[PDB]
């Protein structure tokens, strides 16, 4: 068996690949998805996952500098872009640009990931933080532990706004795009893949994360190939 640690972001694509590969070869692969630093935190203390693919680079700095990872055993796998979600049926379109005033266009809660720890609060930190908007944005925040959360919440009408990623809106046909973030108001999105325990059956699947198979999965779901 595999055991596989991955980004909420990366659920669905995740549980495609996982049912194909147990179509390929006699190995189970075991799956668990959360926020990236909850799963960091968790392999640094023991957790037995062979393969991590984090929703940032820093996360999976943080196992390197740890030593549970080698820098050779490590490829950036994956892009996506940031967008603001309104509930299907209270359709918004705001322009993320410092022109844009948040206290009349954000009328509001805003869901997103904790925007300390969890990448995807993380990029929208640093995207208000360009904008000029931070000061006025943290009052109105929700935060939880992974992007799947905070989709939900917005999907159940609990927050006017959510930020979320790109293929988190094309995913949930209970929510729309109201914006997206232009790339340079934040780091580019990045998912390392990392190969944590080094045996036979892990480097098998940590190569078939990378196969031409593998593309065509991330891609129908709104990824892009680094
Ligand atoms: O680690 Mo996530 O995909 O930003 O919740």
């Amino acid at each position: 068996s595999v055991t596989v640690y991955a980004a909420a972001s990366l659920t669905n694509a995740i549980n495609d690949l996982e049912k194909i590969y147990e179509k390929q070869n006699k190995v189970e692969v075991k799956t668990s998805y959360a926020g990236s630093s909850t799963l960091a935190k968790q392999i640094e203390a023991g957790a037995p996952a062979d393969i991590f693919i984090s929703a940032d680079t820093q996360w999976m700095d943080y196992l390197q500098n740890k030593k549970l990872v080698a820098a050779n055993d490590r490829i950036n796998l994956l892009g996506n872009r940031l967008v603001l979600i309104t509930p299907k049926g209270q359709s918004l379109n705001i322009k993320l640009d410092k022109a844009t005033d948040p206290n009349k266009v954000f009328t509001g809660k805003i869901c997103t990931g904790d925007t300390k720890s969890v990448p995807v609060g993380k990029y929208a930190k640093q995207a208000f933080t360009n904008l000029g908007w931070w000061n006025r944005i943290e009052p109105k925040l929700v935060e939880t532990e992974d992007v799947r959360v905070a989709l939900n919440f917005v999907a159940r009408g609990e927050c006017q706004v959510g930020i979320v990623y790109a293929t988190d809106a094309a995913i949930s046909k209970d929510v729309k795009v109201a914006g997206i973030f232009p790339e340079n108001t934040h780091s580019p999105i990045i998912y390392p893949l990392g190969l944590i325990k080094k045996n036979s059956n892990s480097a098998k699947f940590y190569q078939f994360l990378q196969s031409n198979q593998a593309k065509a999965v991330f891609k129908k779901y709104g990824f892009s190939m680094l």
